[PDB]
């Protein structure tokens, strides 16, 4: 039976950056599958926290989900004091929808063509130029300031209020390089309009093959990504978690949804409710070190 009306996909970011991106994808499969409009509601402000604290009190009934984030599941905490909900007690985990690599890019006439390149550069300069924040908190921003921690380099970050508004800057050189998710920055590197240095992970990302990783491109062992979820209101029935988990896993372990995600700059998550919940508690241990490392807390 469920569902039987509209189901809302509250996405914490505006159009343009991944985890919209990633959540039309989600939205269109689901409607096709069950029959019934997943609507996106994209509710900014505060790197999500406005979103997942109106989630956090909504009706447990199936028809509101979270698309989840680093910052709203593990990051957050690093750099808002208060936020409005408890991201451990408050959500159920779904599913894990994405694991993305994160990607350092400079503006075009930033003239440097290589994460080496870069750190001389910016050692030249101590504190003069700046970087692209999508969201306080989020892996771009930790990344780069783990970056700087690894490096030495000192620039200066520009929190935007997603990705899409941070892009644009980026490209007009209003701020000099970031590091953000690949799948908002991929069609600025097709057409050309920032230039693309290396992706954050460990490996190499397959469709971007000859991209180096940072760690091989001069700071050894960094590696990062970010990542993407479904979840539900506390309380939300078992039966509901579990037919959504399903659909979304025959997605994302399809040849067909692999390549969609892929196409996209995406890894394909899947795997269960308690994976998510795994993947979470790692993830929010991992990063609270990296945090401390960097010199990041709240104020
Ligand atoms: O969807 C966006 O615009 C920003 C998502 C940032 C996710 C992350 O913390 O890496």
């Amino acid at each position: 039976d469920w569902p039987t009306r509209q189901v809302t996909l509250v996405v914490p970011f505006t159009s343009g950056g991944t985890t919209d991106m990633l959540a039309r994808l989600i939205a269109a499969r689901l409607s096709e599958h069950y029959g019934q409009s997943f609507v996106i509601d994209n509710r900014s402000g505060e790197s999500g926290n406005i979103a997942a604290s109106y989630v956090a009190k909504v009706p447990a009934d199936g028809y509101t989900f979270i698309i989840g984030t680093p910052g709203i599941h593990a990051t957050n905490r690093l750099v808002y004091r208060t936020m409005g909900y408890d991201p451990a007690t408050d959500f159920t985990p779904v599913i894990v929808i994405a694991r993305v690599p994160n990607l350092l890019s400079v503006t075009k006439s930033l003239p440097v063509t290589s994460v080496a390149d870069l750190i001389s550069y910016a050692r030249q300069r101590p504190r003069e130029l700046f970087y692209g924040v999508s969201a306080l908190g989020s892996t771009g921003h930790l990344s780069t300031e783990l970056f700087k921690t690894m490096t030495g380099v000192e620039i200066t970050a520009v929190p935007y209020k997603g990705s899409a508004p941070m892009l644009r800057d980026l490209a007009e050189g209003r701020v000099h390089l970031t590091i953000d998710n690949l799948p908002a920055s991929k069609p600025l590197l097709e057409a050309g309009e920032i230039r693309p240095l290396a992706v954050t992970t460990a490996k190499r990302w397959p469709p971007l093959s000859h991209l180096p990783t940072i760690a091989e491109a001069g700071v050894p062992g960094y590696e990062t990504a970010s990542w993407f979820t479904v979840g539900a209101p506390r309380g939300t029935p078992t039966e509901i978690v579990t037919s959504l988990n399903t659909t979304v896993a025959a997605f994302l372990g399809s040849d067909s949804g692999t390549v969609k995600l892929r196409e996209i700059g995406a890894e394909p998550g899947g795997g269960s409710p308690q994976d998510m919940q795994r993947h979470v508690e790692a993830e929010i241990a991992r990063w609270e070190k990296v945090a401390k490392t960097a010199g990041i807390a709240p104020l």
